[PDB]
Parts: structure tokens; sequence; C-alpha cells
């Protein structure tokens, strides 16, 4: 693709969005999705503890307000109490819905027809009715099923998901059955668990391809992003900047504004704005990436880590 380099460098902000001290008790603020309507950003975020996962909806104008944004627990809604995780929200512009697509055990999706409406969300329905998909099963090893994202072009609807142990699986359905009929996956791409891990995203470009970011474990125990484009949501797909040496998003490319406050740039999503519809359409002009980070010196239980969300803003865009 020809506006998007093949070498990345960013600016981080500190951390703005952390637990509130409610008596709730989460640890982390995680795996955000993000949307820009209007100069008003919409974000759904993960709450993890040691207890369990589920959901939270906020909102903020400038990104200094961030840290000072209300949060409305999604276990308000019919959504409701339970493990709930990794959410993704668009617009379903067949159905004039919002849809928010997440991990419940299986690939969840809720609906509502006004976003600022946090108690709206339905009671979750499952892409995948009869259970776990076999090829799920055969493959997933001592992981966990999670990381759910849909992206469509204006034929067919795709849900992407990973395992834990390096599987990136891809199902579809038409785009006028969506959400229904999704196929048996397919192993869309596969690798060693740390290189090809979780919290995939799959993007469409102005100029038709499409780029695929997946998180990885590096070496040095943080996380980091890689990187691909395609032609077709179905790939093939081709390294864009997928080493440590030349990463997506690392430490190693990443300058902090002011303390250097995690080297984990870990699950995240770039900030859409235009149409935040079905199609997954970024602006490669001039992208800015909500993530999770951690002070990395940091230890203990991986659910009761303090991940807290910043912004990177890409500093060597290509048009
Ligand atoms: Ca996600």
């Amino acid at each position: 693709p020809s506006d998007l380099p093949t070498t990345w460098q960013w600016t981080s902000t500190g951390p703005l969005v952390g637990p509130k001290n409610d008596g709730r008790g989460i640890a982390g603020i995680k795996d955000p999705t993000i949307i820009l309507i209007n100069g008003t950003h919409h974000v759904f975020a993960s709450t993890a503890q040691s207890a369990g996962y589920n959901l939270v909806y906020f909102t903020f104008a400038d990104w200094a307000d961030a840290p000072n944004a209300t949060f409305y627990y999604l276990d308000q809604a019919p959504l409701g109490t339970g493990y709930r995780a990794a959410p993704q929200v668009f617009w379903f512009a067949p159905h004039k819905l919002w849809y928010l697509v997440y991990q419940n055990g299986n690939a969840a999706y809720s609906t509502n027809p006004d976003i600022n409406n946090p108690k709206g969300w339905t009671a979750p329905k499952v892409f995948y009715p009869d259970g776990m998909p076999k090829i799920i099963e055969q493959n997933i090893g001592e992981g966990y099923w999670v990381d759910m994202w849909v992206i469509c072009d204006s034929a067919s609807c795709h849900l992407f998901s990973s395992d834990d142990n390096g599987q990136l699986y891809r199902s579809e359905t038409s785009l006028e059955q969506f959400p229904n009929g999704m196929s048996q996956p397919v192993i869309a791409m596969q690798d060693n668990r740390n290189d090809l891990f979780e919290a995939a995203c799959v993007y469409s470009l102005p100029d038709g391809k499409y780029l695929l970011l997946v998180e990885a474990i590096g070496t040095d125990g943080h996380r980091w992003f890689r990187s691909w484009t395609a032609d077709s949501i179905r790939g093939p797909w081709q390294g864009l900047a997928n080493t440590e040496q030349n990463p997506w998003a690392r430490s190693n490319n990443v300058q902090f504004d002011g303390d250097v406050w995690t080297k984990s740039i870990s699950h995240g999503e770039i900030i859409r704005d235009g149409t935040v519809d079905e199609k997954l359409l970024i602006d490669p002009c001039n992208i800015r990436f909500m993530y999770q980070g951690m002070d990395p010196s940091a230890g203990g239980e991986y659910n009761a880590l303090p991940w807290r969300l910043g912004f990177i803003a890409h500093n060597n865009p290509a048009c």
C-alpha cells in the first residue's frame, strides 16, 4: 500500500485512563475500541481484576479530558454481569444498529441503536451457537479463545479470533446474513504463540487494501505489535513491519513526551473517524492508536496487573 510506511515511529502520551476508586476493585482498564464522531471520542474497554472481566464505556472530547471521563459500566445494561472482555464497536449500516463484539467464552455481540446510551446494549448472542469450532478445539492447546474482530466488505463479513496459541482464525458470512451464518473458521495465519498471540485488528485502507495488526510477546518479555498488508480480507498477508528490529509498535519505536511509563505496547485500536461502519476504514495519513501499557517493574498475577490506557500518534505518515 502506497500510503503506509514500511518503518514506523510514534509519540506516546502518559497513562491517561485507569480504574476509578469506586469500590469495584478493578485492577486494569484494557483492550480499548475507540471511534471519533465530530470531535467526540467513544471508548469501550475491558475491566480486569482477578475476580473477572467485564466492560466499560466512556467518552471525551480532548484527550486531556479522558482521565476524568465518567465510567459507565455495561453490567448495568442487559449485556449484564458475567464474563465479557475485549470489545469492538462499529455501526452496521444494513441494520442501522451499533454492534459491540466481544468474548464471553464464545464470540458474542450486543446491539444498540444509540451509542450514547450505555444501558441499551442487549444481552449477548453468539456467533457460534454450536459452541467452540472443532478447528479451534484441535489447535488451542493450553490457550484461551479471545479477541473477536469483525470486518466486512460490500459482500461478506469476516470474524477473526485468536487462541493464545499462535493461530489467527477467520470465519465469514454474507453481508446480508450478518450476524448469522458464520462459517466454521479457517486458520488465517499461524506462527509460534509468542509471535502471533492475540489482539488482532483488521482494517481497510482508502486504496482498497487491508492492514492486519497482531500483538506479540518479545524476547524481552514485553508486548509489541506486528503488521501485514493484503489485497483481500482472506489474505494472503505480506509483512509490513513485523520484526522486533522493524516493528509496528514496540518500545524501540515509541517516544515518550514525559516519563517512560511502559515498555509493553499492548492491546489497542486505531482511532476511527469518518465512517465508523462495518468496513473498519482508517485514515493512513493520521493514525493514532489507543493502547494499554503498564509499569514495566510490576509483576504478579496477570489479571491484577496495573494496565492503563494511553495513545500513540504516528510520527512518520507516508501521505
Ligand atoms: Ca481489541
